[PDB]
This record gives C-alpha cells, structure tokens and sequence, in this order.
C-alpha cells in the first residue's frame, strides 16, 4: 500500500521560493571568528553533542555562553549554523554571537548571547497563572517566527527554553535538531526528548512538519498548569505512546493511523489495550486549580491531538482566548 503523504497547512512553500543559499546548508561557508576573544570561565554542563561553557568576550567585556561541539557530521554542524543565522534577530530566538575554532577539541565552538537563566526545577514552582500565559506567548512568538522562516525545531522542551525571570526575558535555544521544512520530504523520527515526542514520531511517520513543535509545546503547558512534569511519563518510546493513549484514548489513535494508512508496531498488541478519552477536568485538583481556566483546557485540548494537521498553528494559538489576559 504505502503511507498517505502529508503537507504543512501553513508555510508550505516558504523554502520553495527562497534562494538555494537559504536552505542549502551543505554548501554553506562558515565565517570563522577569533577564538582568542573569549576566555572560558566555568563549565555549565555537558550534552550528548557538546559541552556548554560560560565565558567572557574580552573585546567588549560582555558575558557570553560557549557551546563546544563534540565531533559530529559536518553537515549537521552547518545546519545548526545556517539556521541560527537565518533566525538571528527574530523574536525570542537565541542570538548566535560568533563561530570560532577551538584549539583543543579541534571542533567548531558556537558563541551565544548570555541569559541570566533560572533552572525550570525551582522556576516552575514559582510561576503564577499569569506568568505561565506570558511565557507561553513569548515561546509562541519564537515558534511562529522560525516556522514562518521555514524552520522546524524538533526539540521543544523546558531545558531548551532560557528564562530571565527578573527582566522577564525568554530565549529559545539549542537548534541542533532543527531542520528546514520541504513539502513531501521524509525526516528522521528520532528527534526531541521522549516525553515531548509527538505521536507521529512514535508511530514512525516521517512526513511531519512544524506542528511537531506544537505538540511539544502542549506537553509543556500540560505539565505547568497541572503541576505534573512531565505530563506524559513513559519509560520508553513504546510506553510513551501508551501513556498518551490513556489520556487521549485509543479510538482516536486508530483514526489517526487509518487516515494516514499507518500500520502500528505489532508489539503494541500486548501493551496498548483499550482506553476511553479522558476529560481534562480529571487532572485538576486543589493544588493546581489556580493555574487552570476553561480557556487553558480548551487551548491545551487544541494542542494535544493525534492528527498533526488538526493541531493549532503557532499563529492560531496566539489568537486563543487563553492569552487575552496577557498584557501586550
Ligand atoms: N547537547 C546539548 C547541549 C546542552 C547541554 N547542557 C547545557 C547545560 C547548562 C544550562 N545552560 N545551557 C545553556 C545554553 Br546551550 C545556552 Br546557548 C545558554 Br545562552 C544558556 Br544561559 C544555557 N544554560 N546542561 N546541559
């Protein structure tokens, strides 16, 4: 037979009318800067692809963040670089300050604007209902920009969202898994963190689009307004889909895979079972009710849907009554 193809309902042909130089990152030419301008202060942490350091730009005494990449495909590095430069200056998008050669690692090092960030561990215990709506709207501005620029993040999660709660500044970071959207193109389903993987990734559907980020955003919103991080807490990719099925039901899951003619992994036969769709009021209790509103539930409901085409776009989401309270 063969799976039914899909198209993004918005920003479908953005890259089709861009010059090749815009999306052809394999032929991109990296403009190298001087590594001597930066002095490593302290090690912020290590990722699976890089090491992150706090540093100082000794040419202007400004504080910066250095991302020393570990040896990976050259094509992947130029992808992150080209994407960062294309999205440079956009709303709440992290600013790529410079690109330098690290003398030790012998790999590129990405220099970013510094953000006085508080970890989301202590932060999500201090956010009011207003704070949640505000930061959700700030993220949407970032997602809508990169989606309009024809770019697909594929790793939206609290860790990739820097927040300076003092000056109320937000920055969407880590565009190493980001990609250009081309209509009809199959992508790698092995993206994003497990808890934020969309159903399309879990059922191995490759022709996805910008709406993947909207599911991830929905997972974040659900964890924040219900005080349950993460909302969908599976121990693996297979159990992850089951956790989702226990809330959204299995009947809408089959409709989803029948529509796109997707065959489910046969190992789901002994673990999925049958589940009704639950109402969102179920997860509301006296400890989080102050963060919950009818508008919140309706907005969340329109984000968390099996069908990636029936999800709210970033632009649509910004029009939702949930953000009427937000000061603009
Ligand atoms: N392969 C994953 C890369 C990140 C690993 N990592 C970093 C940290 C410390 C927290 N942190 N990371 C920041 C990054 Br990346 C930027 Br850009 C900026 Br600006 C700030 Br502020 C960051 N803070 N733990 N694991």
């Amino acid at each position: 037979s063969g799976p039914v193809p899909s198209r993004a309902r918005v920003y479908t042909d953005v890259n089709t009318h861009r010059p090749r130089e815009y999306w052809d990152y394999e032929s991109h030419v990296v403009e190298w800067g001087n590594q001597d301008d930066y002095q490593l202060v302290r090690k912020l942490g290590r990722g699976k692809y890089s090491e992150v350091f706090e540093a100082i730009n000794i040419t202007n005494n400004e504080k910066v963040v250095v991302k020393i990449l570990k040896p990976v495909k050259k094509k992947k590095i130029k992808r992150e670089i080209k994407i960062l430069e294309n999205l440079r200056g956009g709303p709440n998008i992290i600013t790529l300050a410079d690109i330098v050669k690290d003398p030790v690692s012998r790999t590129p090092a990405l220099v970013f604007e510094h953000v006085n960030n508080t970890d989301f561990k202590q932060l999500y215990q201090t956010l009011t209902d207003y704070d949640i709506r505000f930061y959700m709207y700030e993220i949407l501005k970032a997602l809508d920009y990169c989606h309009s620029m024809g770019i697909m993040h594929r790793d939206v999660k609290p860790h990739n969202v820097m927040i300076d709660h003092e000056h109320r500044k937000l920055r969407l970071i880590d565009w190493g898994l980001a990609e250009f959207y081309h209509p009809g193109q199959e992508y790698n389903v092995r993206v994003a963190s497990r808890y934020f993987k969309g159903p399309e990734l879990l059922v191995d559907y490759q022709m996805y689009d910008y709406s993947l980020d909207m599911w991830s955003l929905g997972c974040m919103l659900a964890s924040m307004i219900f005080r349950k991080e993460p909302f969908f807490h599976g121990h693996d990719n297979y159990d992850q889909l089951v956790r989702i099925a226990k809330v959204l039901g299995t009947e809408d899951l089959y409709d989803y895979i029948d529509k796109y003619n997707i065959e489910l992994d046969p190992r789901f036969n002994d673990i999925l079972g049958r589940h009704s769709r639950k109402r969102w009021e179920r997860f509301v209790h006296s400890e989080n009710q102050h963060l919950v509103s009818p508008e919140a539930l309706d907005f969340l409901d329109k984000l968390l849907r099996y069908d990636h085409q029936s999800r709210l776009t970033a632009r649509e989401a910004m029009e939702h009554p949930y953000f009427y309270t937000v000061v603009k």
